[PDB]
């Protein structure tokens, strides 16, 4: 047994038709206990989800995607130990404007929330702001959006939040910025508007036009929402 679950004949199916062998990966994993495994097996097994998630065939993405998604259920907090690469392997399949892609990972993404909190999963992520694929910084945006709509405002630090947030509102992408601002409306909400005072110094940072997109978009009252499949509706396509 590879990495202490996977029979060497699967292992070199995976490596060398790789849908079905991870399908029968999935089918390992269904009755597998990650706490009786040793760390360095563990690592070695995310080690080889990483690399099947640069497989040029999306539905080779999507039944790895399926098989950390079932690791990541299975590890309880044990994925504690393992949020950095389950992280940048996430991460990895966000350039992948897939429906079915962007299901599973924000099924991962969710899932880690719930186990470390929000706003540690939240700061990792928004690291990669700096990501030179624009569907990357969108999707980072839109997930912390669904971050937002799942916990309590407590669970956030909303300054450093916006703080953070604020450079997608210049971003060269429409898109992203759309996003950025489907996220202040969001913010501005979590904060209550005694507090929207620290919105503006979040756009102070990046301006000094986008102020009034800003302010334009927190006059309408309206908040995106979340779909069943965890996905951001947005509440209004903004002129800008």
């Amino acid at each position: 047994l590879k990495f202490e679950i996977i029979p060497q004949e699967l292992h070199a199916r995976l490596l060398d038709n790789r849908t079905q062998a991870v399908e029968e990966l999935k089918q390992l994993l269904g009755k597998f206990n990650p706490s009786s495994t040793p760390h360095a097996s563990l690592v070695g097994f995310i080690s080889l989800l990483y690399n099947l998630l640069d497989d040029s065939n999306f539905k080779v993405v999507h039944g790895t995607l399926q098989v950390l998604h079932l690791l990541v259920i299975r590890l309880g907090e044990q994925v504690q130990q393992f949020l950095g690469p389950v992280i940048a392997a996430s991460v990895k399949v966000l350039a992948d404007n897939k429906l079915v892609i962007k299901q599973e990972y924000m099924k991962i993404f969710l899932k880690l929330m719930k186990e470390v909190g929000p706003q540690r999963v939240l700061s990792l992520l928004l690291e990669n702001l700096k990501h030179k694929h624009s569907r990357v910084r969108e999707e980072v945006v839109n997930i912390c959006i669904c971050s937002l709509l799942t916990y309590p405002s407590e669970d956030f630090d909303l300054p450093k939040l916006s703080f953070d947030l604020a450079p997608a509102l210049v971003d060269s992408k429409r898109r992203v910025r759309q996003a950025a601002l489907e996220a202040f409306a969001v913010l501005a909400s979590s904060m209550g508007s005694g507090k929207t005072n620290v919105l503006f110094k979040a756009v102070d940072t990046v301006e000094l036009g986008v102020m009034n997109a800003v302010q334009a978009r927190l006059a309408r009252k309206t908040l995106p929402r979340l779909t069943e499949q965890g996905f951001v509706e947005y509440a209004i396509l903004m002129p800008s």
